C-alpha cells in the first residue's frame, strides 16, 4: 500500500541529458529528496527496456534507425536531433515506465511514479515533439497483460496525440485529454470532434482549451468529464500524465495553473483505489516543476509539504521567494463559460455509446 518510486542515480543522470530539459530530473529528485519524500515510498530501480519490449509499439524499422543514428549519427529533425546515445535514452525512460507497470501488476503498490516519462508524441514508426519513444503507450501495453480495461488522462498542455492515435482503434484503452487547442499551437490535433476510429470510435475524449486557464475552472471542468468518463467506461487500472507546461510561470506561457489545482485533479483519481501509473512529462520552468511533483508527490502521500523550500543542490534556482507555492500570473482566461459547456454536452453525447 506504499507507493513506489521509480528511481536510480544511473537513471536521473541519463534523463538529464536531454538537451530540451538539462539538469531536471535531477532538480525534481533532490527536491523530493530535500522533503525527504522517498523515505516515504518504496524505491525501485528501473530496468532498462529490451529491444522486444519497446517492439511492443514501434516498428523494428524505427529501433533499429533510432539505435544506429545514435550509435554513430523518422521524424528525427529541430524538435528531435538525431544525436549520439538517444536510443539509450529511449530504453532508459521506456523501461522505467515499464517497471513501474509491472508493478503494479504484482500487485507491488497501488500507485506507481515515473517522473522522467510521459513522453505522449512519438508514434510507432516517428519521432515527435522531444519524444524519441513513447513510453506512455508501452507503459499501457504492459498493464493491459493483467487489466481489461485502461484508462489513459493527459494533463499535460500539449493533445496526447501518440497515445490517442497508439490506441485510437480498441475499445479497452480509453484516452483522455485535456490540453490547449488553438491554430498553429502544437500538435494541431484534439478537437472535441476527435473520438476514435473503427471499433475504438467514442474511446478517445478530447477537451480542447484556451489560455489562461485557472484552478478553479479546470478542475470543475476536468472531474465533470472524469466522472462521466469513470461511469461509463469503468476502469481497472489508470495512466496519468501529469506535464507541468500548464503551470504558470512557463515560458510556454499558456495555461495559468498552480500544483494545487492538478492536484485536486489527481485526488479525483486517486480516490478510485485503481492501480495508478504516475508520469511526467512537458515542463519548462525547471524549478517550478520540480515545486509541483514535489507537491503532487506529497498529495500522493497525503502529507502536507513546508511552504519554505529546503536547502538542496538547487536551492539557487528557487529566488527570489524560495517558497514552494506557485502564484497565477496576472492575464486573462481566454474560455468562454459557453464554450466549455458545450464541449462537455459534445463528451456526455459521445459516451452514451459507451455502454459496453
Ligand atoms: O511538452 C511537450 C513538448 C511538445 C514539443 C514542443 C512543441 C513545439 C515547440 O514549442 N517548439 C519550440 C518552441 C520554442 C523554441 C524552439 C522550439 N509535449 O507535451
Ligand atoms: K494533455
Ligand atoms: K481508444
Ligand atoms: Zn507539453
Amino acid at each position: 500500500l506504499v507507493p513506489v518510486y521509480i528511481y536510480s542515480p544511473e537513471y536521473v543522470s541519463m534523463c538529464d541529458s536531454l538537451a530540451k530539459i538539462p539538469k531536471r530530473a535531477s532538480m525534481v529528485h533532490s527536491l523530493i529528496e530535500a522533503y525527504a519524500l522517498h523515505k516515504q515510498m518504496r524505491i525501485v530501480k528501473p530496468k532498462v527496456a529490451s529491444m522486444e519490449e519497446m517492439a511492443t509499439f514501434h516498428t523494428d524499422a524505427y529501433l533499429q534507425h533510432l539505435q544506429k543514428v545514435s550509435q554513430e549519427g523518422y521524424g528525427l529533425g529541430y524538435d528531435c536531433p538525431a544525436t549520439e546515445g538517444i536510443f539509450d535514452y529511449a530504453a532508459a525512460i521506456g523501461g522505467a515506465t515499464i517497471t513501474a507497470a509491472q508493478c503494479l501488476i504484482d500487485g507491488m503498490c497501488k500507485v506507481a511514479i515515473n517522473w522522467s516519462g510521459g513522453w505522449h508524441h512519438a508514434k510507432k514508426d516517428e519521432a515527435s515533439g522531444f519524444c524519441y519513444l513513447n513510453d506512455a503507450v508501452l507503459g499501457i501495453l504492459r498493464l493491459r497483460r493483467k487489466f481489461e480495461r485502461i484508462l489513459y488522462v493527459d494533463l499535460d498542455l500539449h493533445h496526447g496525440d501518440g497515445v490517442e492515435d497508439a490506441f485510437s482503434f480498441t475499445s479497452k484503452v480509453m484516452t483522455v485529454s485535456l490540453h490547449k487547442f488553438s491554430p498553429g499551437f502544437f500538435p494541431g490535433t484534439g478537437d472535441v470532434s476527435d473520438v476514435g476510429l473503427g471499433k475504438g470510435r467514442y474511446y478517445s475524449v478530447n477537451v480542447p482549451i484556451q489560455d489562461g486557464i485557472q484552478d478553479e475552472k479546470y478542475y470543475q471542468n476536468c472531474e465533470s468529464v472524469l466522472k462521466e468518463v469513470y461511469q461509463a467506461f469503468n476502469p481497472k487500472a489508470v495512466v496519468l500524465q501529469l506535464g507541468a507546461d500548464t503551470i504558470a510561470g512557463d515560458p510556454m506561457c499558456s495555461f495559468n495553473m498552480t500544483p494545487v489545482g492538478i492536484g485536486k485533479c489527481l485526488k479525483y483519481i486517486l480516490q478510485w483505489q485503481l492501480a495508478t501509473l504516475i508520469l511526467g512529462g512537458g515542463g519548462y520552468n525547471l524549478a517550478n516543476t520540480a515545486r509541483c511533483w514535489t507537491y503532487l508527490t506529497g498529495v500522493i502521500l497525503g502529507k502536507t509539504l513546508s511552504s519554505e523550500i529546503p536547502d538542496h543542490e538547487f536551492f539557487t534556482a528557487y529566488g527570489p521567494d524560495y517558497v514552494l507555492e506557485i502564484t497565477p500570473s496576472c492575464r486573462p482566461d481566454r474560455n468562454e463559460p459557453h464554450r466549455i459547456q458545450q464541449i462537455l454536452n459534445y463528451i456526455k453525447g459521445n459516451l452514451k455509446h459507451v455502454v459496453i
